[PDB]
Parts: structure tokens; C-alpha cells; sequence
């Protein structure tokens, strides 16, 4: 009746993320009550919803006597530039320059409709089909996974990544024991044929990662800066949960910037998802193909974001507010499930991931009898709603690796009823499991 | 340095429009002044702000005391769901329900980035490779050029229009001549070999048109309809600056829909460009693919714009808005243009395209000595810009196309002053260039 492209047959083809993303939408816009722990959306922290109706007010005041011209006006009333909103990457300028010293200039920062849309554009821009030095497909190198489901399916044509698989040490929190991180397999990884092949156009991950909350170190990091330029591809680092905003970071770490890196941040984690604004630092190569992609495929990108953070990067409050509000909000959130986590299992062999950063804790049954994806039906059949892990390994065939399919990613952002309730059902499905053969 | 993939060489690879585009976006940026007619951005009407700035404070001052639980915040804190903000598609059923009993249901109407987030979408859904029935490119059927700057490069392999060119009769305004209409040529449409065969995927046009003022008149659009029934292929209908608003339509027509019929709509041109929201009303089958579209592409669409809009959709004051303030001062503009250009030329080869509608006046010269392009130059030179007829035939051999070339684009929002200074300087050069051989 309606026929579609090659390309509308992509979007419109059923996944395993398709059929979990209809599942998490249709409990949020139904009225049968549930037990959200599988969604990505920040908290309501009122700290900060304080100082957002505060320059809100203030944005819509600052109008010249019995005039119409107030700031909020000025942004809705007009397109931005392409590259995005100019008084805000003006801000974000001085802001990066007085904080790191890279000496930025406005050549070297776009927004886009957060940052998701900047992954749709950075992965179409370094993979997919490249011309033969006759056509060569190249990928995007997840250097560790479990990493960010959101990735998986931005590309145009086929899918396009390559992940190296990782090491994994149990180590201790807060005094307690059954607790792991995920580490970069540098042996695996440094002989990766794909990259001696120059069949990958770029590297990238997020710092934290979502699902895990694990935080690379400083060391791996300039370790993946030294593969990127030697196999002359850019090195993009995703912050949406890390420094400078909303730095949702719980171990040591440093945020670093070269022409050869890509750092991308967003405002959804400091509170302002409606919002949809995604910040691009790069070299001006970069920084002109976003824009003219922007151009086409958005005219210009949203500017109301960039109107409330502006004047709270010029002043240093967007930092304040992370480092004071947010980042100690969603520790507590952390070690209380934790807690929790342990009350219900414990006895039981449940590991947790070490959490150093973002929304969530990532849950490790080890030898449970059934796949996290059937763990996944049973909890939803009950009203509490969690993420499996089988999506996380985008770029790797998990069919045969079992760990894949023995996590799950819960938010810790819910409130805290939600959290209590959650982990307690979790506890009662997963023991009666562990309990029987 | 940095090497982009083939998707990436189409942003990077300087066009025509990019070049004019960055030019425009220069003169904006620079300190030498210029007589600004390019541009595509709605005038700034003081009524208009004036009851955006009270919804927005109303917006914000309605959280319970001692609370910060207001509409702004919670539009702002949280995601919508991806096929658009729930809230506004529910106002916006009602309203089309009410005014044009279509009994739309929400699985009619879905949110993007501004309408031209839409037509990415929708000309890469029903554009480009097709499964042939081992496989064949279908193009989006625009039956009557010049047509929007803004569809040309939106595809993400190669280029898939089949443009049909004009029919042209002189017609009267306001008891003047001077004047003509642009009109569909349907035996040239419905006997092009591409219809015939198979290999047009959609049928698109803006009604009202940027950058012609034409609109296609009721007995054209419902030939058009039939004409897509026949061949299993939507018509796409863009009313950025149409019905029901912005409404800035001065000749009479209707609005129409059926489950063939695609319909988008925008709140950049009541005035709210910055906000980026575009409307689509379509058949579930295509809403389900936007949606899926978004979630990947955007994560969600902005939300920002539906949260001003959607009380006053709920009690009409849009189309009172519309009505009252929008399409009246764009007629009292358009009007003052014609007035000035015939004083200016008049004696001279102008023919003025009819204007009914939208936001720009299109100027035909008649055998002038230069191409547009070359007027453009010259005019940019002397501090006045305004855009050249060759960039609006998408899909067309421009190269030995003599109309292509006689023809500007000239924007009637633009202040009074600067209509009057930029139009004198038009004046000037176009005069001496016919009085001289
Ligand atoms: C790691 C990570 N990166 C990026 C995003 C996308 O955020 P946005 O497009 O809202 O800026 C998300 C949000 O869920 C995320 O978890
Ligand atoms: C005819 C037409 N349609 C659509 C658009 C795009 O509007 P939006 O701001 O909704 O993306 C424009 C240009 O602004 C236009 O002139």
C-alpha cells in the first residue's frame, strides 16, 4: 500500500532494540503503575530545577521598558547559525580556555539536537562506505564493551562497528567484596586486524560508560590516544554523564583535548533532556562537516538549551551545580541500592560493577540458570522494568559469549520508593532461581 | 589528517547552496552593514511576542507553592517520547478534529526538529534505492519548479528529484499588470516516463511556495491527489507558510487530508524558528517511521516549542494569532515592496510573480544583459542581498536554462528601511544594465 526505501526498511525493521524500546515507552505512556528502573532519564533534583526556573524567569524579564526584546524572545524568535547558537559557543570558549587551556576558538564547537544526533553524525562521517585509495567499509573501533546501546543502529547503511571484548577483575567498594570492572584488553586490541587492515575509521567510548558506570582511566586513555594517531583516526570520547557537566564521576580522572580528539557533551544530565542539546568540541575539520550536516538535515539546531545554560557556563554555576547537586545526588542513590542490592542478594552470587560514575548500576549473575533477556520478561510480567545485557555488545557476535547474556542495567535514578520496591522484586525472582537446580 | 567516508565527502564537498550559504551567513556575522533581503528567518511582530512572552511566564509560574514543579520545568527535565511531546500531539488532534473533522487519533500526528528534520526523513523514506519488483532508484516528484532551496540535498546517496517545469500566464494584481502565475503542466507530469514506469517513489510541493508566493490552486491540488492515488505513492504537502498557521495565504484554498496525503506543518513561521518543531499528519504506517527515525537519529524530538504552542492550540488563539496579526502584516509588507519596485523598475522588463502567499517577492527580469547569479554578485558587492533564481530548480539542468537565470528571490519580512535602501540599490544596478545594450 505505501512502499518504502531500502533506507525506510531499515528503520522500519524489527530488533531486539526496537521491541525493548517499545516496551520502555509504552510503560511510561500507559496507566498500568510500574517499578521504572530501564529508562535513561535523569532525576528530579530540585537544587537544580531551583536555579533553571530561575534563569528561566530571568531570561524572559531582561527586556527594555515596555519592549518585546527579552532574551527568551531573542532565541525563540530566530534561527541560529548552522554551527548552533553563537553567544553560547562564545560562552563555552572562554569557559573550556579558562578551565583547560586547549585555546579554543568558535571554529572549534557546534551543537546539534543533543547528542545522540552529534553520534548520527559522527558515525555516518568516520563509517560506512569510504572510497578505495573501489568502494571499502570501515568501522567504528568500541576499544571495551558493554558500551552504550544508543550507538547500535545510527548508521545509514549496514552496521558499522568493531568491539574488542574485555578483562575483567574483581575488586572491592567501599570495604565490601562482590564487586568487578571492566578493564581495555590492550592485547587484544593493539592486534586488532581490522585497524592493521585500515578497515576503522575511528575510535570511540563513553567516560562513564552507560550501562556499567565504569570510568576509564587516565592511563587508558592516553594509551587510546597514541592507537588513534598512529593509525591516523580521530579518538571521540562521549561525556554525556561526565566532566566538566554534569561529572557524575566518582573516581580520579582528567578531561584532555588535542585537534586529534572529539569530545562530545550534552545538557539531558545536568537536567535539561526536553531540551535536546548536544556540544561538539573538535579541530575546525570536524566542526564545518557537523555544521553543513546541520544545515541539510536540521536547517539549524535548537537554541532554547543554549539560552538557560549560557549565562550559568559564563558565571562557573553550571559546574557548581554539577559538582554540588548533582554528582552527590545520584552517589546516594548508588550506595543506597547498593545496600539494598545486598540485603536482597549477597548470600547469593550477584556481582556489581564497580560505580564509578553515570545513572546506573550494572548487576552480574554469575551461573544463573536462565539469559538475562527471559530475567528481562519475568521482572516485566511483574511490573518492574530493567534493561538486559545482550544489546550492549554492539559491533561483537555475543551468541557465544555467555557473560553477554548474565547482566542487567539498572537506573538509580528512580526515587528512592521506586528503588525499594525495584530490588525487592529483583530479590525474589532471582533467589527462587538460584535457589532450584 | 582526517579522512571522512563517502556519506561524509557529500557534507565537506562545496555546492552552489553552501557557497551561497556561507556568504549569507558572513554579511550576517561581519561588521559592514548590508541591506539583509536572502534571508529565510519570519519578521519580528510585536503582538506576536507579546503573547509568547505571557505563555511563557504563564509556563513558569504555575508550580505549586515553594515548589519549582512548573510546566517550563517539567517540559525541560524530562524526554519526550520519541514520536513527539504527548501533551501537544493530543491538543493538536483535537484542533484539526474541531476545525476540519479528518478524525485523526495521536497515530495520525508526529513531532521533529523543525520541518525540515521532516523532509530528510521523508525523502529518504520514499527516496533513493527501492528493492526493484536487483534493485532501482525512485525519485520525489516536485510537480511544479521553482520549488524550496531547502529539499536539494537532503538525500544520502546522490541526488532523487524528477522536477516537472512551469507553465507561465500573465495575470493582474490589484488592478495592475506586470504580474504572472506559475502553473502545472500535467501533460508533461502524467506522461513522464519515470511516473509511468514505476520509479517515482512520492509526490512533494510547498503550498505556499518559497520562493515563488505561488499557490497552487484547489482544482491543481486535487488533480495531484488523484494522480498519486493512481500510482501507489503519497503526496507530501509542506505548509510551512499555509493553513490553518501561520495562514499567511492571501488567495482562496483549502486544507484537505486522507491516508495518502502526508501533511507537514511548522511553528518557525508563526514565529518560533529557534524552537525547531515540525508537524507531520499522515497515515499511522508513516508516523511509526518517523518515530523510529527519531529515536535513533534524535532520541527524541524538542519539546521546548510544543510546551509555548500547545495551550494555544487548545483554545485557538494560534489561528487567532495567525489571522489577525501574522497575515495581515505580511500583506501590508508585500504590498509596500511592489509599490517601491515599481517605482524603481516598472518602465522596465520586472515581471512580479503574483504574491499569494508566504514571505518573498519573486522578480522575473525579462532578457537581462547578466545571469542572477551574476546580479547577485554585483548587488552583494553594493551591500544588498537577496537570492538567485538558479539554486531553486532541485533535480533540474540549470545550465542552459534561460528562466532559471532571470530570476531573484527578495524577502518582504526584512524592516521597512531596509526594503526601501535595498531595493533603491536593485534599482539602480538593473536600470543601468538594460540601458546599455
Ligand atoms: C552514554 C550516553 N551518551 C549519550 C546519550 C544521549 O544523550 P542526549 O542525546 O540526550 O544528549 C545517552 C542518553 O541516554 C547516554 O546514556
Ligand atoms: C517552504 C518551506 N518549508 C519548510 C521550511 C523549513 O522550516 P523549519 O524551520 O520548520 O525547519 C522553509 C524554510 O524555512 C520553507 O521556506
Amino acid at each position: 500500500g505505501m512502499k518504502f526505501s531500502k533506507f525506510g526498511q531499515k528503520f522500519t525493521q524489527p530488533t531486539g532494540i526496537s521491541q525493548l524500546m517499545d516496551d520502555l515507552g509504552d510503560a511510561l505512556k500507559s496507566d498500568q503503575p510500574v517499578n521504572m528502573l530501564g529508562g535513561g532519564n535523569p532525576a528530579k533534583i530540585d537544587a537544580v530545577n531551583e536555579l533553571f526556573l530561575e534563569t528561566y524567569k530571568a531570561l524572559g524579564n531582561d527586556n527594555d521598558t515596555g519592549k518585546a526584546n527579552s532574551s527568551a524572545i531573542i532565541s525563540m524568535a530566530n534561527y541560529s547559525n548552522p554551527q548552533g547558537d553563537s553567544a553560547f559557543i562564545d560562552a563555552l570558549v572562554g569557559f573550556f580556555n579558562r578551565h583547560y587551556d586547549w585555546n579554543l576558538t568558535s571554529e572549534n564547537i557546534a551543537l546539534t539536537n543533543g547528542s545522540q544526533n552529534a553520534f548520527f553524525y559522527l558515525f555516518n562521517l568516520f563509517g560506512g562506505a569510504f572510497v578505495n585509495e573501489k568502494s571499502v567499509d570501515k568501522s567504528i573501533l568500541l576499544p571495551l564493551t558493554p558500551e552504550y546501546i544508543g550507538y547500535s543502529d545510527v548508521h545509514v547503511e549496514g552496521q558499522h562497528f568493531a568491539a574488542v571484548l574485555p578483562h575483567i577483575d574483581e575488586v572491592t567498594h567501599d570495604g565490601e567484596e562482590g564487586f568487578f570492572k571492566y578493564r581495555v584488553d590492550f592485547e587484544a586490541l593493539e592486534n586488532l586486524p581490522a585497524l592493521k587492515e585500515g578497515r576503522i575509521g575511528a575510535i570511540c567510548c563513553s567516560r562513564p560508560t552507560n550501562p556499567t558506570g565504569n570510568v576509564l582511566t587516565d592511563e587508558e586513555m592516553a594509551h587510546l590516544a597514541e592507537i588513534a594517531k598512529r593509525y591516523d583516526i580521530p579518538l571521540i570520547i562521549d561525556n554525556a554523564y561526565g566532566m566538566p557537566f554534569p561529572n557524575i564521576i566518582y573516581s580520579d580522572a582528567h578531561l584532555n583535548w588535542d585537534n586529534n580528539t572529539i569530545l562530545c557533551f550534552s545538557l539531558s544530565k545536568i537536567g535539561l533532556p526536553g531540551m535536546r542539546t548536544g556540544i561538539i568540541v573538535a579541530d575546525a575539520k570536524v566542526i564545518e562537516a557537523v555544521s553543513a550536516m546541520n544545515a541539510v538535515v536540521n536547517l539549524a539546531p535548537t537554541r532554547f538549551g543554549a539560552a538557560i545554560a549560557t549565562p550559568l557556563v559564563a558565571n562557573d554555576r553550571i559546574k557548581q551545580l554539577s559538582d554540588n547537586e548533582i554528582k552527590p545526588f545520584y552517589q546516594k542513590q548508588a550506595t543506597l541500592a547498593v545496600k539494598l542490592l545486598k540485603q536482597a542478594l549477597g548470600d547469593y552470587p550477584l556481582m556489581i560493577h564497580k560505580p564509578e560514575g553515570a545513572i546506573f548500576l550494572w548487576l552480574w549473575f554469575k551461573d544463573l540458570p536462565i539469559s538475562t533477556l527471559d530475567l528481562y520478561e519475568r521482572l516485566k510480567a511483574k511490573g518492574t522494568l530493567i534493561v538486559p545485557s545482550e544489546y550492549f555488545f554492539p559491533g561483537v557476535d555475543v551468541s557465544d559469549y555467555q557473560h553477554a547474556h548474565e547482566c542487567i542495567r539498572m537506573s538509580i535514578a528512580a526515587d528512592e520508593q521506586t528503588l525499594i520496591d525495584g530490588i525487592k522484586v529483583i530479590g525474589e525472582v532471582v533467589r527462587e532461581l538460584y535457589d532450584n537446580k
